[PDB]
């Protein structure tokens, strides 16, 4: 006898497969067809047991398999029955149900401050058996926090993978800098992965704050003193953003490199520079530091008249 023909399987959802067939050629049948049956088995699935669709009407040539596993392969045959019994089963067809969105978050989310206007976030792909498809990209969500609660509107940055690193994305080490942020401000960051079907589960939010700002520029006062010296005095910036910790002075002949670098504590606010000769130009560059670091340098060049 002849089996069903025109076997056609398609997946309309991540958990379903539409099976289609036609009766065997009537000139090649024997008895009258009375029903169809389907055999379907998840290959490599959580449930590897064969399942069946029974009692399909003789005039019915399509049937929807449902409650299948997401993005999973199924091997399928169709069999025609007569009043005698079942005939030979069709050729075997294997297709995979559709992709879905990831049910797991990106793995290993880590955050850290960069400077006063930016933070860094790192992550890896979701657990492979929770992706439900080829990961196509990620979205980093971040919202400004105030007293432990979100204040501003959330923003996002989308990262889309290139075709070249679809295949090795489980080994790619992902990271992103978010800039354009406010000094000394807390942000709550989440990361999602996406497939073609859409966005998946979000990581558990992680807090990260930008650093504080560095101090403003100090003010320089310069005097010509005896024996080819100059008294270099300074005043702290009014904007220190916390306790000042010291100063850094770079000085020497103008354009002549390298300059001499000296550091001072916050308690010191003058220095006598030596080898300051009449008829030459000298540069002084002074920055102030807090625990974050040094602010911009106040830069002054002086020329001693002859």
């Amino acid at each position: 006898s002849a089996p069903p023909q025109d076997i056609s399987c398609t997946s309309p959802s991540s958990t379903s497969i539409l099976v289609s067939w036609q009766p065997p050629p009537v000139e090649k049948q024997n008895g009258i067809i009375t029903e169809y049956s389907i055999k379907y088995t998840a290959v490599d699935g959580e449930d590897d047991k064969p399942h069946e669709i029974l009692g399909i009407p003789s005039d019915t040539t399509k049937y929807l398999l449902e409650q299948l596993e997401k993005w999973t392969e199924y091997r399928i045959t169709v069999t025609a029955h007569t009043d005698v019994g079942p005939g030979p089963e069709s050729l075997s067809v294997l297709i995979r149900t559709n992709e879905d969105v990831p049910s797991g978050p990106p793995r290993k989310v880590e955050v850290e401050a960069v400077n006063s206007t930016s933070v860094k976030v790192s992550w890896r792909s979701p657990v492979p058996n929770k992706q439900h498809g080829q990961i196509r990209g990620y979205q980093v969500h971040y919202v400004r926090m105030e007293n432990g609660e979100p204040k501003g509107q959330p923003m996002l940055k989308d990262v889309m993978l290139a075709d070249a690193q679809w295949e090795f994305d489980d080994t790619t080490e992902h990271d992103m800098i978010i800039s354009g942020l406010q000094p000394e401000t807390s942000y709550s960051l989440t990361v999602t992965a996406y497939t073609t079907k859409g966005d998946g589960a979000r990581s558990k939010p992680k807090l990260v704050s930008t650093t504080g700002a560095v101090p403003g520029k100090p003010r320089l006062v310069i005097n010509h003193t005896q024996m080819n010296t100059a008294l270099i005095q300074w005043h702290p910036p009014v904007d220190t953003f916390g306790p000042l910790q010291g100063y850094r002075l770079k000085f020497g002949r103008k354009d002549m490199e390298p300059l001499t670098t000296l550091e001072f504590s916050e308690k010191e606010d003058h220095f006598t520079a030596t080898d300051i000769h009449k008829g030459a130009s000298y540069v002084f560059r002074l920055s102030a530091r807090n625990k974050v670091g040094f602010g911009e340098e106040m830069v002054k060049e002086i020329s001693i008249p002859e």
